[PDB]
């Protein structure tokens, strides 16, 4: 029926303690040929019966390893539900990872991490649906532009000065036909000054950030209310699961933002800059951080190299 299912992690535990590890890795067989892949959906099941897991709403993410460079690429991010797992969703939390189809081929290394601070941890099973047909572009390649995403507090400091590069140059191959960015951003903190509604940064304060291309402000990322109260994982009581955070919810995937680049840029090197909305932390209620990954995807109907990302 045009779909293949690949089981990967199965009952893997992310936990914190002696002889325990917040991350797990494995090597899994994916089909070799991705030329007819239209869609790849990743599904993350979190098994937490009888309050046997770290009950907090923890940052968590999944990576694929680039077989040649050894670098981990974040393919999906989520926040665990409070108290319970994903059992209200029979298939788990769903994240489209089609952008990484070039890496999800043959024997492939994956990593799953949870910012869990308890031996009880969290336990997961992860599977992938690969849907075959006729993509518009036979060939794709993906590389990171920035990744400040190892944990929520390894994000980019917000409201405080910092020396992280959020400007890069990107060279797209001349035979590119279509290019775009894929960004996942989430905020931590209840730093003051508060916005209206007693909303501190960066978990709660609604913000719109901007990607500048060749210095021109081009794409806006509104980190707004997602409707946390409507979560189908609605059995998170007595955790604080219903208020809206800026651009995320407990027990939900962090949204993936897709920004399609002008074709004029193909065959050129262009600058990327991620610009955060101006704000200053007064220091009267802790720190704020934005965990962020952003990738550039090139598609073509002739074989293509990866885009090349450099520092200024």
């Amino acid at each position: 029926d045009n779909t293949v299912n690949i089981k990967t992690f199965d009952k893997v535990k992310n936990a914190f303690g002696d002889g325990l590890s917040q991350s797990a890795e494995g090597t899994f067989t994916f089909p070799a040929d991705v030329t007819a892949v239209k869609t790849i959906k990743m599904f993350i099941k979190n098994e937490c019966p009888n309050k046997t897991c770290d009950e907090w709403d923890r940052y968590a993410n999944v990576y694929v390893k680039n077989k040649t460079t050894g670098e981990w690429y974040e393919i999906g991010r989520f926040i665990t539900p409070y108290w319970v797992g994903t059992e209200k969703l029979p298939r788990g939390l769903e994240i489209d990872v089609t952008d990484f189809k070039s890496l999800l081929s043959g024997n492939t290394e994956l990593k799953i991490y949870t910012e869990t601070w308890l031996a009880k941890g969290r336990e997961y099973s992860v599977d992938f649906d690969i849907v075959y047909g006729t993509p518009d572009y036979k060939y794709s390649a993906v590389v990171p532009v920035v990744q400040y995403n190892k944990s929520s507090i390894d994000g980019v400091p917000y409201g405080k000065a910092h020396t992280l590069a959020l400007k890069k140059n990107i060279q797209l191959p001349t035979n590119t036909e279509k290019a775009y960015l894929r960004t996942t951003i989430s905020g931590w903190g209840h730093a003051k000054p508060y916005d209206a509604g007693s909303r501190g940064c960066a978990e709660w304060c609604f913000r719109t950030h901007t990607i500048a291309i060749n210095n021109s402000n081009t794409f806006q990322h509104q980190l707004g209310a997602l409707g946390c109260s409507a979560n189908p994982i609605n059995n998170q009581s007595p955790g604080n699961w219903t208020p809206d955070r800026a651009g995320w919810c407990p027990g939900m995937a962090v949204p993936t933002r897709i920004d399609v680049l002008n074709n004029s840029l193909i065959g050129s090197t262009f600058s990327y800059e991620y610009k955060f909305q101006n704000w200053t932390n007064n220091g009267t209620n802790g720190d704020a951080f934005y965990a962020i990954s952003s990738f550039v995807i090139a598609k073509s109907n002739t074989p293509i190299s990866a885009p090349v990302v450099t520092n200024l």
